[PDB]
């Protein structure tokens, strides 16, 4: 399989302006007829090269003439000797029922549905399957009326008929030109929740959610969130929906979470269905997120699309930034920012050090599905956020307005988006463009000095980005670096220099620079890189007392949480070294005290309290070390939890009882209290065992909602409490017919600290609720084991590696995209010790030898073995 390179982009030799599709639908054998109006832009001898994969070609006509001047090659139909404008007609056959990879047209339970992003439409018919080719689609669907009473495609329903033999048909027309990745089709039998939203200028939009029969009672939250998304995008970005109908269909078999197909989003049912006894606060808020996100693509991705797939972040980074703003405006911004920072530092940084490292705009791709990444998404968004930080909201919105004004109806690049922001704002972003083209995490080192003679504070800030596997050359970035200076009472000290105020977002543009501040009337405690103002690693020599001070006094809630993380980091590192020498945990008392103080601050927002009392995950802890010892990290996290539980026992139980809530509400104050209560529970679970067991079984049995019940179950598993087995059995007894709810149970099993966890995981491949044919199940058991039980996955005997190789040997042929998600923990081998490396290298070499090795895995494996 061949790499493609961004620098090789060229305008296509042919365009298609309109396509009329006919599906004669059948699970075994669907016949597709595609009539496309085309225009040659290139030279008369440049043939039309159409992409196609696993298609059975039946005929080819040009202006109704059977065409003889063509040939099929690997992945393509190449057609010669064409006129400048012509109608192309292709008839071909495909087989949805055989599509296990879930790309193109496939079967989800009894339904048929599509997934076309990125290059899945070529699995449906021969086409210019590239997103710079935009066309007006009309879609006629013909099918068995009893099996497929609902037949859906993009746009408006314009025609319909009955036929003999129990068949019917419907035709759809989508008036907005689109790249084919935005094509969708769905056929099946559903319950439909119907509502409307009226836009600020008065357009009434029919809203339709299609769910499996019986699930209508789990749909209203998603409907509500769609309405909230549409409203917010009007209030914040001034953007209105542009069609008269908005459809979402929830399907159980889907590789990703959701898809923004124009006017017909297709969603993994995981991010639609909720009821208070099946879904947690977190599920409610994820559903909010994803509904929002796909909706926001309607403009940032659909009305303006991507010129080529290397520009993916233009839509994903920007649309992530939007879904974060949405969540943040509606919920707690601090909690949003916090969790988003956890993800950047604990997962994205890891990827940006891995063999798969890439800039947010990749320069080289073998399999484009491997680039739907933390980097393109999460770091993409941080890059957009830095633009926001440099421009301020008002110029940023001007920038958005120019972007649309210029590019509505077309396919754009990252550089276009940057240029619009620069032209509207008058802020120069030529240096800043470097963030699109350079991989890896910059490291920013800060040194300070206070001069009591001059009342000056001097910061010397330096930056470097270490080389990455993909890039030997690195250069300085334009880093927005926000600071605040605190005096000894915790008040902010005005930043100024030579009589004049100074913006507190510093422009760190060089390898090294000095900034001098005047009238600093006391030696300051600095808050640095406030709000995570740039996606960088900060190197500064805090004292513990600076950090506890910031925990008490910092103006932004983010800086308080962040300071607590810097406090813990030190002692996490200490205790990992200790663990490797067989020593128990050591923690100075004033650390426990900072946490006690948080527990008892009556004025702190319980949302914030709760995040501070949520210890860094093992993945966040991993990023503190050059070489990861996953066992020591895990055991230290446990011991820290044990220590704090013991030291803060009375306080924890007090706060636990005080945040009791009789009523269950999906409301931000209630969620916050409850998130704090269950954080308290989690520590208590690791205290005195009799009390722990009582508390946890009691919460599980008395919970009136899944959030409280799952937090108990999860604590029973984590702390291996006596009630554990009985509670897990009850959950299975009650919930086994429900895959989505079971996924929770599988994750708990897979991430158990128990000694025989691997053995249990293997057994669960045969569980009544598991199947290898559903990505959700695969991800919830196997993926959670490899990615989220690093202590077991990295067992010194290598049994974790072998187990994954077995699973990937199946998935490489069944569903390579899920395979490629799942291989990721293996391609991190260079972060681990030599002996684990040798075993992971051997596993990868075994996979490299598979017959019919997929491209998706080949790309990752060769990079990892290089
Ligand atoms: C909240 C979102 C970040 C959820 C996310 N979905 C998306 O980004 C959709 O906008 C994507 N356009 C769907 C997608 C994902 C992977 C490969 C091809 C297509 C997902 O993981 O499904
Ligand atoms: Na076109
Ligand atoms: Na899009
Ligand atoms: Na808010
Ligand atoms: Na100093
Ligand atoms: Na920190
Ligand atoms: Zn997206």
């Amino acid at each position: 399989p061949q790499a493609k390179y961004r620098h090789d982009y060229r305008a296509p030799d042919y365009q298609i302006t309109d396509i009329d599709l006919t599906f004669d639908l059948d699970a075994q054998k669907t016949v597709v007829t595609a009539v496309s109006q085309a225009v040659r832009h290139g030279a008369s001898d440049a043939p039309l090269r159409l992409n196609g994969e696993d298609l059975k070609l039946v005929s080819v006509h040009i202006n109704d003439e059977p065409w003889t001047a063509w040939k099929e090659e690997e992945g393509a139909l190449v057609i010669s000797n064409l006129p400048e404008r012509f109608t192309l007609k292709i008839i071909n056959e495909i087989s949805p029922a055989a599509n296990t990879a879930l790309e193109g047209l496939y079967q989800s339970g009894d339904a048929l549905c599509t997934q076309c992003e990125a290059e899945g439409f070529r699995h449906i018919t021969y086409y210019l399957d590239r997103p710079d080719v935009l066309a007006r689609f009309t879609t006629k669907i013909i099918a068995d009326k009893i099996k497929y009473p609902f037949l859906l495609s993009n746009g408006n329903r314009v025609a319909q008929g009955e036929l003999e033999n129990g068949r019917h048909w419907v035709q759809w027309q989508d008036p907005f030109p689109k790249p084919c990745y935005l094509f969708a089709l769905v056929a099946g039998d559903f319950d439909v929740l119907r509502d409307t939203f009226t836009t600020r200028s008065g357009r009434e939009v029919a809203l339709e959610l299609y769910v499996d029969r019986g699930n209508l009672d789990r749909a209203p939250w998603a409907m509500t969130s769609l309405k909230n998304s549409m409203k917010w995008d009007e209030e914040r970005f001034g953007l209105e929906y542009d069609l008269d109908i908005y459809m979402i269909v929830a399907v159980d078999f889907f590789n990703a979470g959701a898809m923004e197909n124009k006017g017909l989003n297709i969603f993994n049912s995981k991010y639609v269905l909720a009821r208070t006894d099946t879904a947690t606060d977190k599920d409610y808020l994820d559903i909010e997120r994803v509904i929002g996100h796909e909706y926001f693509h309607n403009w940032t991705g659909n009305r303006v699309t991507c010129r080529d797939w290397f520009q993916l972040s233009l839509k994903e980074g920007l649309t992530v930034f939007r879904d974060q703003e949405f969540s943040s405006d509606l919920g707690s911004r601090a909690v949003n920012r916090i969790n988003n920072v956890r993800t950047m530092r604990g997962l994205q940084f890891a990827e940006d050090a891995s063999p798969m490292a890439h800039p947010i705009r990749p320069d080289m791709v073998i399999e484009m599905n491997n680039f739907y990444t933390l980097t393109v998404y999460e770091k993409g968004a941080e890059v957009i956020r830095m633009i926001h930080t440099l421009l301020g909201e008002e110029n940023f919105q001007k920038g958005m307005q120019l972007y649309f004004e210029r590019h509505d109806g077309s396919a754009a690049t990252c550089d276009d988006f940057v240029q619009a922001m620069e032209d509207a704002s008058n802020v120069d972003l030529s240096h800043f463009r470097r963030w699109y083209s350079q991989s890896g995490t910059p490291i920013v080192t800060v040194k300070d000095d206070y001069n009591p003679e001059t009342e000056q504070y001097t910061l010397t800030i330096s930056q470097r980005t270490p080389a990455t596997p993909d890039q030997a050359e690195k250069q300085p970035l334009h880093i927005p670096f926000a600071i605040e200076l605190y005096d000894n009472e915790g008040k902010v000290i005005p930043l100024q220099k030579g009589g004049h105020p100074v913006n507190s977002v510093l422009n760190v543009t060089q390898a090294e620079q000095t900034f001098v501040f005047d009238n600093v009337y006391f030696q300051p405690v600095p808050a640095l890189l406030c709000e995570f103002s740039a996606p960088v690693k900060l190197e500064y020599k805090w004292s513990d007392q600076q950090l506890t001070f910031l925990m008490r006094h910092a103006r932004n809630d983010f800086s308080r949480w962040d300071a607590a993380q810097s406090l813990l980091a030190t002692y996490i590192k200490l205790n990992v070294a200790r663990h490797q020498q067989g020593q128990p945990l050591s923690l100075p008392v004033h650390v426990a005290d900072a946490f006690r103080a948080v527990l008892l601050d009556e004025k702190i927002d319980p949302a914030l309290a709760a995040e501070i009392l949520t210890l860094p995950s093992v993945n966040e802890m991993a990023e503190l070390f050059d070489i990861i010892d996953p066992i020591a990290i895990a055991e230290v996290r446990e011991a820290l939890t044990r220590t704090l539980a013991t030291e803060l026992a009375d306080e924890l139980l007090a706060i636990y009882n005080a945040n009791y809530q009789s009523e269950y509400r999906v409301e931000h104050e209630d969620i916050a209290k409850r998130t704090l209560r269950n954080a308290c529970l989690r520590f208590l679970a690791f205290g005195e065992t009799h009390l722990a067991d009582v508390l946890v079984s009691k919460q599980f049995h008395e919970a009136n909602n899944m959030t409280d019940a799952l937090a108990a179950l999860s604590a029973a598993v984590a702390a291996q409490l006596p009630c554990r087995d009985a509670l897990m059995q009850e959950y299975d007894d009650k919930w086994h017919q429900n895959g989505l709810v079971m996924d929770k149970w599988f994750i708990l099993q897979a991430t158990s600290p128990a000694a025989n966890v691997l053995e249990t995981v293997r057994g669960l491949l045969q569980h009544r609720s598991f199947t290898m044919s559903n990505p959700n199940r695969i991800r919830s058991l196997i993926g959670a084991f490899a990615g989220s039980n690093p202590a077991a996955f990295h067992a010194e005997d290598g049994s974790g590696y072998l187990f994954l190789v077995e699973m990937l040997t199946d998935l490489n042929s069944r569903n390579p995209q899920v395979a490629s998600r799942l291989i990721e923990p293996l391609i991190r081998l260079k972060r681990y010790d030599a002996k684990r490396q040798e075993k992971m290298r051997a596993a990868l070499e075994q996979l490299k030898g598979l017959e019919n090795l997929s491209g998706d895995l080949y790309e990752k494996i060769t990079k990892a073995l290089a």
